[PDB]
């Protein structure tokens, strides 16, 4: 028995319907009853912030169901200050118990085309971040499941408490799936894309950079997954597994790289194509401004039973045991959290 509080379309021959997704969120009656949208196939040129706690979006197909905007951190806004990363999201998640079923999410920041504009271009980005969807510190407990979520550099924003990805696509280039969240993945395809604009030889890309606290036991899991390239223009050993994010943090003795973010992420049985070459190292600026280079020695990085042909067993590849893998089960990494959907 399914039924919807709301439902979305582009037709005013489809009924008694709301003609955008943000006017059928905010008809929601105040409260944490839970609160069922039905998103019709389409198009939706739209920035969502969700504050309310059980809202549930359910889209008709993640092939024709699909919200999105372009923004990119370094996008001005009307007083002529940037966006940011956080700010250039297309969704964000500030509520507790969101799910999304269904959809796709995308940035459609044209990342390859601001690389292709001159030098000199004032129209041309350099941060060139833009997040699909964003889960904040006041997240916890959202569920995404048959949801593609489309981007170039941080497509992923993954901060807070808990999320769940199940059945998904996310594609990206730089740090496309990055924060502190504790944030589990279960068989999804993580698609690494194509760079015009980097120099055959040099990197194109990370798909982690995770920011977990030393004293959190759980950031970036991902189990029963694919790590795919976008194309077979993506060369060999040009995808890092993940990087070292240590946010700018504002300490009481200044603004800089956070000491205590060392992030992990953690594949489980998870197939790679040859354009991953293993885990990397980050860059930040110290207490004192000096760059500051974050080692992947040093963070919790590791893998258990990867296959495919980037999957290669090394000195700079830590490998967990069968018991150290049991610490990975989803009972385990999101407690007490059973993600369901309405
Ligand atoms: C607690 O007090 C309150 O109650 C306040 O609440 C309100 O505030 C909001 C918000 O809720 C709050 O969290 C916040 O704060 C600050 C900051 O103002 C904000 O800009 C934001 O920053 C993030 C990130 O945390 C920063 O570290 C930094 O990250 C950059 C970069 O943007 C990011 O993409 C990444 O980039 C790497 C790499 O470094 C880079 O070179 C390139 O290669 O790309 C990489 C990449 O793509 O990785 C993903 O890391 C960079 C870095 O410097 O490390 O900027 C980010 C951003 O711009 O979004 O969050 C900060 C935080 O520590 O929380 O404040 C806001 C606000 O005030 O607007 C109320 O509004 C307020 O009044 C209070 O009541």
């Amino acid at each position: 028995a399914t039924t919807y509080n709301a439902v979305v379309s582009k037709s005013s021959s489809d009924g008694k319907t709301f003609k955008t997704i943000a006017d059928a969120i905010a008809s929601a009656p105040a409260g944490s009853t839970p609160f069922v949208i039905l998103i019709k196939n389409g198009v939706y040129n739209e920035r969502l912030t969700i504050t309310r706690n059980n809202l549930h979006l359910k889209g008709e197909s993640r092939n024709g169901a699909v919200i999105a905007a372009a923004t990119a951190a370094g996008t001005l806004k009307s007083d002529g200050s940037k966006w940011g990363t956080a700010g250039s999201s297309t969704i964000t998640i500030s509520a507790k118990d969101f799910s999304a079923q269904s959809l796709t999410i995308r940035n459609d920041f044209d990342f390859p085309a601001n690389q292709a504009k001159s030098d000199s271009d004032s129209s041309k980005i350099k941060d060139t971040q833009a997040v699909a969807l964003y889960v904040t510190k006041s997240g916890d407990r959202a569920y995404f499941k048959d949801v593609s979520l489309v981007g170039y550099q941080a497509t992923l924003y993954v901060s807070g408490g808990r999320s769940f990805f199940s059945d998904c696509r996310i594609s990206g280039t730089v740090d496309f799936i990055f924060g502190d969240g504790t944030a589990l993945f279960n068989n999804c395809d993580l698609v690494s894309r194509y760079r015009a604009d980097v120099k055959s030889g040099n990197v194109s890309g990370y798909l982690t950079a995770p920011s977990t606290n030393i004293n959190q036991k759980y950031g970036l899991v991902i189990t029963n997954s694919r790590v795919i390239r976008e194309s077979d223009s993506v060369p060999a050993k040009s995808y890092g597994l993940g990087r070292p994010w240590h946010p700018t943090t504002t300490f009481s003795d200044g603004r800089y790289a956070d000491p205590n973010a060392i992030g992990q992420t953690v594949f489980l049985n998870t197939s790679m194509d040859n354009h991953i070459y293993g885990w990397d190292k980050m860059s930040g600026k110290d207490k004192n401004g000096n760059t500051i280079w974050f080692n992947p020695e040093d963070s919790r990085f590791f893998e258990y039973k990867s296959y495919g042909a980037g999957a290669t067993v090394s000195k700079d590849r830590r490998q967990l045991t069968d018991a150290q893998a049991a610490e990975y089960t989803q009972s385990k990494v999101l407690g007490d959290w059973t993600p369901t959907l309405p």
